[PDB]
């Protein structure tokens, strides 16, 4: 089997990306952030506090004739944005872009907090990160990608992020039509939980690439690319007036900038950045300051290729027996 579903930016600035799914029978659908940074499948839903929803559209169980209460369950994340939510749980037949999983754990939310109920367009999030992340106790849950993954052609799914623009998840199959020249496989480490891998450089626009390892996550949950505060500052030194601001919590950038690319190394390969997929645009409606799009990991304590990387790439998840990342341009 296969499936394949088109994730369209929420708003002008890509912050995140939904994608529609299926839930339930008769079906349900809810647009869901897919995120390969966690692995709970969670969503709004009747159970959730009504003074906690704003807009997003809700899963209702008992309106699904295959809902089944998973008796004792119950599930709690927090996120490094500071947002969590938590609840109780459901299994149910979820489908994405034609692709069906039964028995799936559907996680229920009775509570989220300020960041979930003020964004009406993300009504759950749909984890992609390996199962040994996922909060479901007493009995952890799989992902929909490791339900889905026998019955698959091809134990993979692709992230095709459009800037300013929809794109593509896929489950099963590579699109050989979807990128240019070859896709560049790197090795991943389980050992977190997450799809990490290690970075072979960068360059900041036409400059010349530095050959150094940067370990980070495939994260098409975060928004920004966060990398080490060397490289940061490296880049932003190529801006004239950026500087980091404590008060707006990252780096600055004056409005009228031309931003420069950055390049990452995926082996031998690069990816290229265009400088216009750093802007995020004035910090504060009207203001002359801009917010960027590359930001320091210092403090977070890992590296994350989050959407702007990820956006100028085609990128391959490889569930198989020893996980590989693939990158290609497009
Ligand atoms: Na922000």
């Amino acid at each position: 089997s296969t499936g394949s579903a088109t994730t369209t930016p929420i708003d002008s600035l890509d912050d995140a990306y939904i994608t529609p799914v299926q839930i339930g029978t008769p079906a349900q659908t809810l647009n869901l952030d897919f995120d390969t940074g966690s692995s709970d499948l969670w969503v709004f839903s009747s159970e959730t506090t009504a003074s906690e929803v704003d807009g997003q559209t809700i899963y209702t169980p008992s309106k699904s004739t295959t809902a089944k209460l998973l008796s004792g369950a119950t599930w709690s994340i927090s996120y490094g944005d500071g947002s969590s939510s938590s609840g109780d749980v459901y299994t149910d037949t979820v489908s994405v872009g034609g692709l069906t999983v039964t028995g799936q754990a559907v996680e229920s939310a009775k509570k989220v907090s300020s960041s979930f109920t003020e964004d009406s367009t993300i009504d759950g999030l749909l984890g992609l990160a390996f199962s040994t992340l996922n909060t479901v106790s007493p009995t952890q849950q799989k992902t929909f990608f490791d339900n889905a993954k026998a019955s698959l052609d091809s134990p993979v799914f692709t992230a095709d992020l459009g800037y300013h623009a929809p794109g593509t998840y896929n489950f099963g199959f590579i699109d050989t039509t979807a990128y240019t020249g070859s896709i560049t496989y790197t090795a991943v480490s389980t050992k977190q939980g997450f799809w990490e891998w290690t970075s072979t450089g960068y360059a900041v626009g036409s400059g010349t690439f530095k050959s150094t390892s940067i370990d980070g996550i495939a994260d098409t949950g975060t928004t920004l690319l966060y990398l080490p505060a060397t490289v940061v500052s490296a880049y932003w030194a190529q801006v004239s007036g950026a500087k980091s601001s404590s008060s707006v919590g990252g780096y600055v950038f004056p409005c009228s900038a031309t931003l420069p690319s950055f390049t990452f190394g995926v082996g031998s390969a690069r990816i290229v950045i265009p400088g216009d997929y750093i802007d995020f645009g004035p910090i504060s409606t009207g203001s002359s300051s801009c917010f960027g799009g590359i930001q320091s990991s210092a403090g977070i304590g890992i590296n994350i290729f989050g959407d702007v990387a990820l956006k100028a790439a085609f990128v391959v998840f490889n569930g198989a027996t020893t996980p590989t990342l693939g990158f290609a341009s497009k």
